[PDB]
């Protein structure tokens, strides 16, 4: 996509922990958190944080059951987020490449949490612009 | 200030919990997390997350002992962050106004964590531009 309000949100599993990964579809920019387990409460909290930072209009996920809880729907309601039903390619590219980077830095960090954020940093800063540069430009332009 | 790489980071206490608050000085944009207690490990983690999202050059704090730990210095080292020694006004305005907003929404949220992120959202979206709009514009412009 190119629409600036669209995000993808998914969980991946690593070392018995859960990594919640948000991707800004238009730029490739990522934010991540390591959580104990997949719960509606954790997803809701993450969504509220994201919406306070970026103009989040719609969110897509590869696992629709992720968004069925009361708690998630309440967070979407309050923040004015809708579910994206307009995406039936480069999003599976982010989550596998993110896991590669995590693997690369894993030894230089003590805790998995740190390695994840190191990987996010590397991903977003890599340039011919970076994902970090692209998201800011897209959101700035859009008014 | 107006320099786009400068952030202020401080902890405030509420309901026996700790709120870590980052302010982008030039825009007034805020990010926050609720943590169990003030530790170097939590500060380091927060800094790494922030640096992966924004071009963080320097960080100031009202409590310098906050940044003395090995773990914090290692996070600053890896992310290429320096301590800001160039600030000897509107930053104490954010942390007290943030507490006001938190108080306003506190009953509409179950957990303090949620109320904090609700307050962050309100603060950043309030317009004549919002803090959220200003940070993106400043970072976009700056190249």
């Amino acid at each position: 996509d190119c629409s600036p309000g669209i995000w993808q949100l998914d969980c991946t599993h690593l070392e018995g922990k859960v990594i919640l990964v948000a991707v800004h579809v238009a730029s490739g920019y990522i934010e991540a958190e390591v959580i104990p387990a997949e719960t509606g409460q954790e997803t809701a909290y993450f969504l509220l944080k994201l919406a306070g930072r970026w103009p989040v209009k719609t969110v897509h996920t590869d696992n629709g059951s992720n968004f069925t809880s009361t708690t998630v729907k309440a967070a979407c309601w309050w923040a004015g987020i809708k579910q994206e039903f307009g995406i039936p390619g480069v999003i599976e590219s982010m989550n596998k490449e993110l896991k590669k980077i995590i693997g690369q830095v894993r030894d230089q960090a003590e805790h998995l949490k740190t390695a994840v954020q190191m990987a996010v940093f590397i991903h977003n800063k890599k340039r011919g612009y970076s994902a970090g540069e692209r998201i800011v430009d897209i959101i700035a332009t859009d008014i």
